[PDB]
């Protein structure tokens, strides 16, 4: 069968509540990796994601390139970032979504300690490329996210990269859901005990 | 719909030649982001890579990362090298290919003084990886480079970075052309009145 | 007669242990040259490589140019490393592997103390290349590190180098293992008493 | 058809003549690599050499690793070497044989200075693995030398490497050239005008 992995990226924001009943209203699940700042400014929308059944997981705490890899910050953050989430939904997710991917900056050094310290990792494998159209009319701008997900949908599995900080990507995924869903696709939250790689390395011990 | 955009940096140099002729037989147009000295070393070759039909822009004047992103002379080296090049082929070209990519180098600052210059910034979204290949027989390393490319060819535009500078780079390119030309890509130049946003800051503003 | 020894450098370390039982499996021995932290930090992993079947020789104790070859401490790390590891498995071996090869580091007067310590000296005729390979999806990485080995196989021995400290590394192992099989070798560990010198100096007392 | 490239290196030597007199009577051609030094201590071998139709090419003045390679001296080495044989024979060769081998030793840059200096280089197909067999009985290691030779000639073109510095391998060469003969090899010296590449970079240029 066929599953789409809906992600959302650099989270919560002021559009993410919209985006909660867009995606409710159509009974689908989906996942979202937060920032540490923004989980401590929206807790209410964190508790919310868990609530209506998405998969809740990190995106790290400063978003910084050179921090998080350069300086070996990476599973720290996330550790961190994790403790917030947690504090909140009474869970401790292991997903980490890497800023600007894993790739080059996931080195096999922060890739043990990711594996030691209990993390999978995940990237994607459609980038909605939503953040071209910033600033740009909110439905010209959508309208093209979403040509640009469904035309590359193919595969049985698909984990989707879109942000939910972004006005036209939200406003993207109504049409993104449905004319994914008759291809034959479902939409589902990421599940830890179902995990399976999506990993730019193809390092499959995350 | 599919546009392969082969970036060939820090020439031109003693290979180069043998790529624009190697280009010029298969009718492939392309980019070439230069170095200031070897703009000057060889301004014959600049001139002919855009006499054949190909995009000239600048990869700075030091390539030194301390200088252009930590002392933030990028877009000062960047109008140093356009000032080179304009003296050669007339155009003053307006895009950039940061030295060692733009992640992490051009921070906000820096981005700010880039848009407001005029200037632009293309980074890549396929890395060949050519000039690490530099400790094996010349063949071996380029059908290795080849492979790396084409195995990662799939978004409708793909920017290959590329250097024109080592011998098994440009070895590479024939092998390069068939493959991807199999796969039904074009090979176009970058066109300054048709451009679209290529960073890893994601920051359409260059 | 065709004979392979893949040779194993700068371990024990994390991905040692699955390769130990991919080399079991393929009922295969090798060569392990070993740094003097690592033996410390891994004595298990040291006691099983002896345990089974492999040969166990040393790789200094701090893998630093200037201290083994300018300063030339070469005999007095390879004679603490040797002393470490047989406090672990009961022999102390002769066989050395120097850190960055023999030439140049190995001048005429570290070789003729080499050779006055009882110390044997092994170089590679195949350098695999592997650890180079980190910058790209593993299992790439390791089609390629393998096809370097095979397409190099051509003596009836063939002394291969590589290094068990890398994912990318052992990854390939069973690729090689599986097309030198095919190409008619045979994979032994060194053994002392069948000493044959391999070194890129041509001196044939190591 | 099938044709034999004898090489000698390091030499001449006081086993030269030996070799000079075991190759005309068995009507042979073959090609010497003479180092500086040597050819500076027998001018009369040099001469000879020459004179009896094989050829006479560069190996260099020092053998010295760091320098040819590292301190990028090897084309300098090659010409002051190309120098003294032309005050010997009259005329300037252009065929280096590199010490150690061109790989890895001959980087990108170096290939260049060769190409432009007007030099080119050759490697060898077999090796002989003549020093292996040095300060010993020179009966036994002549024959295996012999061998070791014969069951590695398989290709219509063969660059066998052997050191006329070395009684066990001039001993070794009355047995290779009947082995040879008898597999329809012919013993041509290496002529200028009929060069084609043989070097482990596969740079066909040289
Ligand atoms: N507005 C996008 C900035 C960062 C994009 C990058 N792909 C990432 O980290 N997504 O989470
Ligand atoms: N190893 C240093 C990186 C150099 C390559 C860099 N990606 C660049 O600027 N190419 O033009
Ligand atoms: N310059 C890289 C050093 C790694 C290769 C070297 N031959 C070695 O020490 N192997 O153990
Ligand atoms: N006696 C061997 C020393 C040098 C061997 C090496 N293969 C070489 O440079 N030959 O010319
Ligand atoms: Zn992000
Ligand atoms: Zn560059
Ligand atoms: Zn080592
Ligand atoms: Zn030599």
């Amino acid at each position: 069968r066929k599953v789409a992995y809906l992600t959302f990226d650099d989270g919560p924001g002021k559009y993410t509540a919209e985006l909660l009943n867009t995606l409710k209203q159509h009974d689908a699940k989906a996942t979202f990796f937060l920032i540490g700042a923004n989980v401590k400014e929206f807790p209410d929308l964190v508790k919310r994601e868990n609530a209506e059944g998405h998969y809740v997981g990190m995106h790290s705490m400063t978003h910084n390139f050179a921090k998080l890899y350069k300086n070996g910050e990476y599973v720290n953050e996330m550790k961190e970032d994790q403790g917030l989430i947690a504090n909140i939904i009474g869970k401790s997710p292991k997903l980490t979504r890497p800023p600007y991917g894993s790739m080059p900056g996931l080195n096999e050094g922060l890739r043990n300690k990711v594996v030691e310290g209990g993390f999978k990792v995940w990237d994607w494998t459609i980038d909605s490329l939503d953040w071209r159209y910033n600033k740009m009319p909110v439905d010209a701008a959508a309208a093209q996210i979403a040509q640009n997900v469904l035309t590359n949908a193919t595969k049985p599995q698909e984990v989707i990269l879109m942000h939910d900080i972004h006005p036209q990507s939200v406003a993207a995924v109504p049409a993104i859901l449905k004319g994914l869903k008759e291809k034959g696709y479902e939409f589902e939250a990421y599940h830890e005990e179902s995990h399976f790689p999506v990993n730019f390395w193809h390092d499959n011990r995350m």
